[PDB]
RNA sequence: GCUCGCCGGAAGACCAAGGGUUCCUGUCCAACGUUAAUCGGGGCAGGGUGAGUCGACCCCUAAGGCGAGGCCGAAAGGCG
């Protein structure tokens, strides 16, 4: 589910933003770390046999973050090329209002593409 | 993995002495191994030795050692 939210600053600018749903996001919170927790080398442990608590109380939910940025783009595939809103390459990256285990709110900025004299 | 051979009062399993991490897991093959090595009792990194009742310490003494005073000896020291 996208819900896409698109507002017009002035004229050529543009602002998107994209919403996540609440529970979606931080339930594979799980399923990006147990493909790194068999390969993290702790000094105590075997090679991933890393018991649970230890890897989630010191970065098991600091590595989300990065995730997150993967996670700002990864509704494009279902913003850019299925909703047609075109921006201008790269645009900014700005995070926004996150809250507990909730939704996910930001923007980003850009001109639109200017037309041509065909 | 399947055959073949060898020891079986030992070439098996433990303990004391002595050694002092050689034990186990991951990784590496320059040097060390009388050859090659991906392997090792090798290099590097992390783990591993839980006792009222087993041993030490402890109580008691043998050979013997030391020995308050003491006797003896130029000094050191000898015997007790």
């Amino acid at each position: 589910h996208m819900q896409v939210s698109v507002e017009t600053t002035q004229g050529l600018g543009r602002r998107v933003t994209i919403t996540i749903a609440a529970d979606s996001i931080e339930t594979a919170v799980k399923s990006e770390l147990v493909n790194v927790a068999k390969k993290v080398r702790i000094d105590g442990f075997r090679k991933g046999k890393v018991p649970m608590n230890i890897v989630a109380q010191r970065y098991g939910a600091s590595v989300r973050q990065d995730v997150l940025g993967d996670l700002m783009s990864r509704n494009f595939i279902d913003a850019i090329i299925k909703e047609k809103i075109n921006p201008a390459g790269a645009p900014t990256y700005v995070p926004g209002e996150y809250k507990l285990g909730e939704d996910f709110t930001y923007s980003v900025e850009f001109e639109v593409y200017p037309e041509v004299e065909l």
